[PDB]
């Protein structure tokens, strides 16, 4: 299969939401209710907010928003928020069927390459403690737990 990584653009908006929704329902099956997730997707992944984030990424401002496209179809994404010379990994979600094929590792490595080009040398993230899929992926990619906050572990990786 042919997997391409690039910045999202506004035309990706609808497939973006559908991927976010499908990944969330799978990822948080053990953890949140069907309705909580649907509410979160409708409030946080709203067309208006995602569009503003997609634009901020396009304008090389404080967001970096990339997608993984399999033969021209969005199957996953990563989103980073930059403040000063520190990045926070906000979101990294793949369609469940495309997991465990190193597409997420590839998203992560491309984001890392762009960050290093901008002189950013530190990435922090929030991962729910019961999300073993994500958590295990993170420590297998060099992230280390530095703290907790509520239900989440705060993990960090330095370059
Ligand atoms: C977490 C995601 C993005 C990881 O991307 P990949 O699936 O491409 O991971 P790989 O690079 O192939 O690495 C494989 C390792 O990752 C774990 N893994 C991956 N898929 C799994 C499935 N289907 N079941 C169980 N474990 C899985 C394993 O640790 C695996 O290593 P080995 O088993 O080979 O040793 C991706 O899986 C994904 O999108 N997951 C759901 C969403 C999610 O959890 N996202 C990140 C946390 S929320 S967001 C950012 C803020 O933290
Ligand atoms: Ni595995």
């Amino acid at each position: 299969m042919s997997i391409e990584i690039r910045k999202l653009s506004i035309e990706d908006l609808e497939t973006l939401i559908e991927v976010a929704r499908e990944s969330w329902k799978w990822t948080y099956a053990g953890i949140y209710s069907e309705e909580y997730i649907e509410s979160w997707i409708r409030e946080k992944y709203s067309k208006e907010k995602l569009l503003n984030e997609i634009v901020r990424s396009q304008s090389n401002l404080d967001i970096l928003f990339l997608g993984a496209f399999a033969d021209s179809t969005l199957i996953g994404f990563i989103e980073l928020k930059i403040i000063a010379n520190k990045a926070e990994l906000l979101r990294l979600y793949l369609k469940p069927e495309y997991t465990h094929k190193k597409i997420g590792k590839t998203l992560l490595l491309e984001a890392e390459k762009i960050m290093k080009k901008k002189g950013i040398l530190e990435c922090r993230l929030y991962v729910h403690r019961q999300n073993s899929v994500g958590f295990s992926f993170y420590y297998k990619n060099g992230f280390k737990v530095e703290d907790t906050d509520g239900s989440d572990f705060i993990m960090e990786k330095k370059y």
